[PDB]
């Protein structure tokens, strides 16, 4: 039982190491927002607003979700009392679409209840694991021979897990290089939406590299053309994009457009929305994993909590910020062992803001009062 | 041949003579956005943003399409040479849903083209017809009496077709009424996703009251659900929501999802989609029609210029302004001549701004250089 006192919208910008490619875009930074929603008794809870700048992933845009939030999704908390996080996801029920709007804040909700009951946020949901294996994504190569090098560099490394990108020109004569000089490794490939139908010989021939998966070769919004191809393979599909809900899973599922759902917490709906899809997932043998979005350090923070459920078995997309940025937003930095995090025992999220370190990536501060 | 010079954003909000029911809240004007677009030759062309201020119907809302509008669709026009209005789909296909915002622009730029081309907007993307047959919407009513006495008056009126809004406590037993009451008028209802699976009774009940189309009975992303209730049903099944492209209509067409569609050209992102897709239902026997959106006097011209082609034979969601508007911003007034409404003749659109009357509506204005 809590009700919010106020909401302080913090708009951070951190330096990526290496630029980020998107499908109509380079990022050379993650911009986001931090959403510090703070109790009536002193308890912080903390939610980051994960949407590209650009709509060339999902519909949503920072730009555009940080007003939702603002003239959309604050106004109702405002007077309002919580009881359960859970009660989020219902009030932000009527709101079509604008999934990584509500997560920013609802996932701040969670965050304040777990701080509340004095347990990690991973506790709190359930989770027992206290690391987890993450995995590793390779873009594309030129040469099949620096991709090997690549490869190798992760694999000593403890990466148990590779992602391959995928696309027409440059597909199975990696997969093969890969496969066969790591027989063992487990290795799915992420085509990015840049496959039609009439390129089906091309998937099928991946079929039989034992690829764990191959995420949306077809439309971002695709569930017809993506369960003519499901048919065709021994391996499975992987959605990501037209994925919002358990809804939207069951759709899927009853029409036969994949095996795997590539799970993240943002283009989800927060994790009221995520755990549900979990457990749906493993009722009906669909492979789930966390997929990740560059999140800074309070994004990172959550996705480690769900992944250590039980269902996800397949390391997700998640790794020490040392990868993506020189400097990161959260005190406990990630530190990798052998392919595995430690997930946070601390109180919710398991870990705190660097308000030095922020302060200067930080473009602008706001705070609302919600009542 | 032409270029953009400056695109002027017009802020305006009309008083409406009754308050209008949306899913989540009630509207008591409508609240718009008039995108002026200037060419290089001294030619204006006009579209109007349709997004409702809740997002209780589609994702997108009036002040975040704007903002995209402003911060993703104006940009790309800035430097560009366009030749044919289809080019501006194009160089917005990158862009993941956001179609309101798309449609607002876009329709600016076919205006501003017919414009160039001394031709009716009409003319144009080819329609003959004169006049076209529009239909009217009535919401719930608590008699069956009183919704009897609303029927008969527009019946009287001249309207050839009515929609009536249904819901699982008020449905069955007002179809009746008016279907043995009117035998031979044409009658269609919305179900406005109020129904579930457990509701088909209900909804199988009403395929023997010889109804032209069931409006979207279950989910707004729902197509599975609606295959396994149109496999069911004599009458027509008719989405909405989840209706944005051609490739939208043919993955709910080859799952049997539906077999009517109502089109609305500022929820599938303007005039060359919106023709597309007309012309895709017209090969595959789907019912398809003009719905609305509380169009102010902009939105309506474009509106009654689609619906003047062939393949709509259902009546629309098009009206006089003085069925909502106590004034509205356009020149001129739509005079309904027995369920009639008079295509127009002039240049463009075929209708001018009332300077004056906008003036005292006009909230703020934004002028951008496209140069
Ligand atoms: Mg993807
Ligand atoms: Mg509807």
């Amino acid at each position: 039982h809590m009700y919010f006192q106020k909401a302080r919208l913090i708009h951070a910008e951190l330096p990526l190491l290496a630029p980020f490619k998107t499908s109509y875009g380079e990022l050379k930074s993650k911009d986001f927002y931090i959403i510090e929603l703070i109790n009536e008794e002193g308890i912080h809870g903390y939610g980051e607003l994960e949407a590209f700048p650009l709509p060339d992933y999902t519909e949503e845009t920072l730009s555009s979700a940080i007003l939702i939030i603002k003239e959309q999704l604050l106004p109702l908390l405002a007077q309002r009392k919580i009881r359960k996080p859970e009660e989020i996801q219902e009030l932000f029920s009527w709101i079509q679409g604008n999934e990584m709007a509500k997560a920013a804040v609802e996932l701040a909700v969670w965050d304040a209840f777990a701080k509340m009951e004095k347990r990690s946020l991973a506790k709190m949901i359930g989770a027992t694991k206290e690391s987890i294996k993450v995995g590793v994504s390779i873009g594309l190569q030129q040469n099949v021979e620096t991709l090997l090098q690549l490869v190798n560099q992760y694999v000593d490394q403890g990466y148990e897990r590779v992602k391959l990108k995928i696309a027409p020109n440059k597909d199975i004569q990696f997969v093969e290089a890969v496969r066969k000089s790591f027989p063992k490794l487990s290795l799915m490939a992420d085509a990015n939406s840049a496959y039609n139908r009439e390129d089906f010989l091309l998937l099928k021939e991946l079929d039989q590299y034992d690829l764990e998966m191959i995420e949306q070769p077809f439309g971002t919004k695709d569930f017809v053309d993506h369960a003519w191809l499901q048919k065709q393979l021994k391996t499975r599909i992987c959605l990501d994009e037209n994925i919002r809900s358990v809804k939207d899973v069951e759709q899927a599922h009853s029409i036969g457009s994949c095996r795997a759902i590539n799970l993240k917490l943002a283009r989800v709906g927060g994790m009221s929305s995520a755990l549900k899809i979990a457990e749906y997932c493993a009722l009906n043998e669909i492979l789930v994993w966390c997929g990740g979005m560059l999140e800074a350090g309070v994004g990172r923070a959550h996705n480690i909590a769900l992944a250590a459920r039980n269902e996800f078995v397949f390391p997700g997309d998640i790794s020490a910020s040392n990868r993506f940025f020189a400097e990161d937003i959260v005190t406990p930095a990630f530190e990798l062992n052998q392919g595995r995090l430690k997930v946070p025992t601390n109180e919710g999220i398991g870990v705190t803001l660097d308000l030095k370190v922020l302060k200067k990536y930080t473009k602008s501060t706001e705070e609302i009062l919600l009542n």
